[PDB]
């Protein structure tokens, strides 16, 4: 309790640093307003259920994660100055990153205590490689992993590994913990052409809008009521490992889908069938 007493600390800190009215936070998802205050209810909540919580590897390299993430926040605080109203940017795509944080270490302690020891990975294929691989362990360093991954799915280049370690590596601290391993699987399932969707989706798809909001994403197919057909896709913080799909109608306005569990693999491929997927991002060509 000693470090996350300077833990909470820091948190607080920041919490106090949002709340400057200059920045005018239009606390959308991630609300960072209060993400970070329920990531401390629950600390209260594993540290009252539980030295066995001491030597717990992922607790000791995620509340190092949380304040390593902590006193950046300030620092950038400190470094913006009048900007606060890039370095902003900054500031979203680390409430985003604390948003993940709250959900993993929900994920991994649920009702306050450790679970990580049973976690239970959606995708079969996926459970038997990190099983196999890693067995017994709840999280693993980086590289590490991108070698055992390895060892089933080759990674082309030093490149490329790096721009994966982005799609896995959420709380952004250099490890993966099953959870992180457990999204990704199911966002790019299914589990043997792994590798093959990530790269043909996330990384050369016109449609892969990354994180994005249900007012942004119409926000941005207003663009193209003109043309219907026209969709994108993305991943949502409030519903992780989950993807949605936005389009425009021949009736002029923009709809959303979230499959229930088929792979966008598929769905895009069907729903571009029925014409309903046509234009990624209003762009002509599409794969």
């Amino acid at each position: 309790r000693r470090t996350v007493e300077k833990t909470w600390k820091l948190m607080d800190k920041v919490v106090r640093l949002c709340q400057n009215p200059k920045l005018q936070l239009k606390n959308s998802p991630p609300y960072i307003l209060d993400i970070l205050p329920d990531t401390y209810q629950h600390l209260r909540l594993i540290l009252s259920k539980y030295a066995q919580l001491s030597e717990n590897e992922y607790f000791k390299i995620y509340i190092d994660s949380l304040m390593k993430k902590s006193k950046r926040a300030i620092r950038l605080f400190k470094e913006g100055k009048e900007r606060m109203y890039q370095d902003r940017r900054n500031l979203t795509k680390l409430s985003l990153i604390f948003s993940h944080m709250l959900a993993e270490i929900k994920a991994i302690f649920p009702n306050g205590q450790f679970q990580g020891d049973n976690f239970r990975i959606t995708k079969a294929d996926a459970a038997e490689f990190w099983r196999k691989f890693f067995g017994d362990k709840t999280i693993v360093p980086w590289k590490v992993f991108r070698q055992c991954l390895h060892e089933v799915h080759q990674i082309s280049s030093g490149l490329e590994a790096m721009a994966l370690k982005s799609t896995i590596d959420l709380t952004c601290n250099d490890y993966i913990s099953v959870f992180e391993f457990d999204i990704f699987t199911r966002l790019f399932q299914p589990w043997g052409s792994i590798l093959r969707n990530w790269n043909f989706l996330a990384v050369t798809h016109p449609g892969y809008m990354a994180f994005l909001t249900y007012d942004e994403v119409k926000a941005r197919l207003q663009k193209y009521s003109t043309k219907p057909g026209s969709y994108i896709f993305r991943l949502s913080c409030t519903r992780l490992g989950q993807w949605a799909i936005g389009y425009v109608t021949g009736d002029g306005n923009i709809l959303q889908t979230i499959p229930h569990n088929k792979p966008l693999f598929q769905a895009l491929i069907d729903g571009s069938r029925e014409g309903f997927y046509l234009y990624p991002d209003g762009r002509s060509y599409n794969p």
